[PDB]
Order: C-alpha cells, then structure tokens, then sequence
C-alpha cells in the first residue's frame, strides 16, 4: 500500500521568496519591508534563510488576491478569512495568499499585514495553529499596540522542533 506522506519541513534552510504582486493598500516599500520583517522574526530562531527574488519561481510565491484566485480555495470579501499557506512542498507548497478585500497596515487599522504574514509564514515553514493564546500561531487575530514584537516561546519552541535554534 502507500499513503500520502507530508513534508514536514524544508529539507533546504536557504529558501527563496517572490511577491507576485501588491495590495493598494500600503507602498511598495511598506509591503516589502512587512514582509521582510515577517520571514525575520523566524529566520531569527532557526538555520533558515530567506532570500527575495524579482522574477521566476521562488519556494515561497506570495499574492494578493479576492475571491476565487486559483487555487479552489475562494477568499470571501471583507473580513472573515484573512489570508492562507500552503505546507511545505513543491508548487503551490509554502505559498501564502493575501485577500485584498481586506484592509491591510502598517499600523492597527483594518489588517496589519506584517503580523498576519509572520502568522501565515509560520504555516509555509510546517506549523499548524497553536492552542496557546498568546502564540503567533494562535487562529485568532489580535493587536498588541506596540511598536516592537517579539516570538513567543510557544512559537519558538515549535520552529526549532522542525528546523533546530540559530
Ligand atoms: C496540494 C495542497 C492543496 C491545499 C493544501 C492546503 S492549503 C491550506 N493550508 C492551511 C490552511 C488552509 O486553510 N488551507 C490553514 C492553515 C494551513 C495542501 C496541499
Ligand atoms: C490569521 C492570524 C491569526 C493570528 C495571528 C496572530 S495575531 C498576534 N499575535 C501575536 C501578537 C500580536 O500582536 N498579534 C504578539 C505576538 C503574538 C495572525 C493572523
Ligand atoms: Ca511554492
Ligand atoms: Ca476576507
Ligand atoms: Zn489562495
Ligand atoms: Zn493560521
Ligand atoms: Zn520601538
């Protein structure tokens, strides 16, 4: 017999990022830098590495899209679901889509993009939903109002047990 077997994890810690295209909600250099930010905060606590490409296919395609987008998996306009990734893998593995119904920040207005990205990259890298409330990987949107973040340990512990500690 066989099964479906899932990759748990990258098998590579250098991976490769694209953003495909940008909300009209925040600048060019503010959907980058969120991004940016967002790969950090796990590059920070394991081996991996994140490097942005500007064309092609990269391990990690991210988009903004609403509705039905390509992948049967349709966003549905205002609020509700947010944003979704893909396991690790191959094609579609570690993509992350935005829905672009929604508002995305920089601030606390409508959704900020940096801390759903940082939530949804967790799922890219081979993490599923958290039961502690206070983790990055809790289901639940919240936010803090400060100006700095900071992983969780419940988030760390959970990376590290993939990819091991920097
Ligand atoms: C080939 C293939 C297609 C779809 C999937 C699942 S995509 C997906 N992932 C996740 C969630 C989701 O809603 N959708 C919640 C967090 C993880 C996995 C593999
Ligand atoms: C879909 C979805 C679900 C949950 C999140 C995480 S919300 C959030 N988490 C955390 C902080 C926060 O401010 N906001 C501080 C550190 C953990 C992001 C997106
Ligand atoms: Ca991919
Ligand atoms: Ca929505
Ligand atoms: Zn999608
Ligand atoms: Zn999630
Ligand atoms: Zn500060």
């Amino acid at each position: 017999y066989n099964v479906f077997p899932r990759t748990l994890k990258w098998s590579k810690m250098n991976l490769t990022y694209r953003i495909v295209n940008y909300t009209p909600d925040m600048t060019h250099s503010e959907v980058e830098k969120a991004f940016k930010k967002a790969f950090k905060v796990w590059s920070d606590v394991t081996p991996l590495n994140f490097t942005r490409l500007h064309d092609g296919i990269a391990d990690i395609m991210i988009s903004f899209g609403i509705k039905e987008h390509g992948d049967f998996y349709p966003f549905d306009g205002p609020s509700g679901l947010l944003a979704h990734a893909f396991p690790p893998g191959p094609n579609y593995g570690g993509d992350a889509h935005f829905d672009d119904d929604e508002t995305w920040t920089s601030s606390s207005k409508g959704y900020n993009l940096f801390l759903v990205a940082a939530h949804e990259f967790g799922h890219s890298l081979g993490l599923d939903h958290s039961k502690d409330p206070g983790a990055l990987m809790f289901p639940i949107y919240t936010y803090t109002g400060k100006s700095h973040f900071m992983l969780p340990d419940d988030d760390v512990q959970g990376i590290q047990s993939l990819y091991g500690p920097g």
